[PDB]
């Protein structure tokens, strides 16, 4: 019988010395024990889903702001760090940006001489997006999720780049504009990431530390890594994750763990047990051994890494489970944080605080 997360020692106590202690959140969870487990334990908050462009700005010229300002306000009033998510994704982005004068898919264009000028247009688009939500956020985001998921899995060109809407359109060039129009607004103490999930491992890592290495050399502002850090209970290695952290500090860059969740699965993440209740106390063990070791080393590169943010607070709210969901026709529960779905601490809350 786990006692109520309120009730044990403060993470973000435990780790005031070596780094941010955040979490994403929705609107509706800024109050109650949600509420309650954020003031208690984290020193950072990140939208999970209302900084997004989609989120922002749903058709041309209408920002949609309650969302992410109730988000802010709560930052604000209990002191806490934000990190902004995100300024480019190629998600939860409206359709609109993509279409040309004419209202057809850009992508679609076949005509060399008006794909050019449907990336003029692209780029105008993004610019004047990024630009309004810096502008009025500017001064309570502490770390900016400039890009998101630009770099690919495997290696369909030169550079290694998602060949996404944005870059089937632009080439790499909204890449460079993000990073410049987001520095350009914020001013030169903002910090912007490039953020993105299995940074740990190769390719994508080569790629990212190539991509990092090039930008920088030609002077396009980017001052740090966001590693999402959706994990497995035995992969990615420890090696893996120092690796990638170490490689990108040697460059100069600071690291922030911005998305983490342990699920008790593999990918798929095939056999899901039906519910919470399901799980088997097995699962919730080995969980707590990859939470101990997982924390052992981000307290051990405290010097490169600012920030550790779980993608949500306590188990009954994971996006883990859609996935689950998903792999399991239509009914799995995954159990990816250090507090289960009532608030109460797992066997992996004891491994961390200590
Ligand atoms: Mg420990
Ligand atoms: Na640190």
């Amino acid at each position: 019988v786990q006692p109520a997360a309120w009730q044990v020692a403060s993470l973000a106590d435990r780790y005031e010395e070596s780094f941010d202690i955040g979490a994403a959140v929705e609107p509706h969870q800024l109050n109650g024990r949600q509420g309650k487990v954020l003031k208690h334990h984290y020193n950072s908050i990140v939208a999970e889903n209302a900084m997004k462009p989609i989120s922002l700005q749903p058709e041309e010229g209408v920002f949609t702001w309650d969302g992410a300002d109730a988000i802010v306000e709560f930052a604000r009033k209990n002191n806490m760090n934000l990190r902004f998510h995100t300024l480019v994704w190629h998600n939860q982005v409206p359709d609109w940006f993509f279409l040309d004068e004419e209202g057809n898919p850009m992508v679609e264009e076949t005509n060399e001489a008006k794909r050019q000028a449907n990336k003029e247009l692209l780029l105008e688009r993004l610019e004047t997006h990024i630009k309004t939500v810096v502008e009025r956020y500017k001064d309570d985001v502490t770390a900016w999720d400039v890009v998101n998921e630009v770099v690919d899995d495997g290696t369909p060109n030169e550079r290694g780049l998602r060949e996404s809407v944005w870059y089937q359109i632009t080439g790499d060039e909204y890449i460079r504009v993000a990073f410049e129009t987001a520095r350009k607004y914020a001013g030169e103490d903002a910090k912007l990431f490039i953020n993105d999930y299995n940074t740990e491992v190769t390719p994508k890592r080569d790629h990212l530390y190539n991509l990092v290495q090039d930008l920088l050399a030609d002077g396009v502002p980017i001052d740090g890594v966001g590693h999402q850090a959706h994990i497995q209970i035995d992969w990615p290695t420890i090696d893996e994750i120092r690796t990638s952290m170490e490689m990108f500090a040697g460059l100069g860059l600071d690291n922030q763990v911005t998305e983490l969740d342990v699920s008790l699965y593999g990918w798929p993440p095939r056999p899901a047990f039906p519910t919470y209740d399901a799980i088997p106390q097995e699962r919730f063990q080995a969980q707590a051994d990859r939470y101990n070791q997982l924390f052992e080393l981000y307290e051990e590169l405290d010097a490169d890494l600012s920030s550790v943010t779980f993608w949500g607070i306590a188990d009954n709210h994971t996006w883990l489970d859609d996935r689950a969901r998903e792999y399991n026709d239509g009914v799995g529960k995954d159990a990816p944080f250090v507090f289960d779905p009532n608030y109460r601490v797992k066997p992996a809350f004891w491994r961390i605080i200590d």
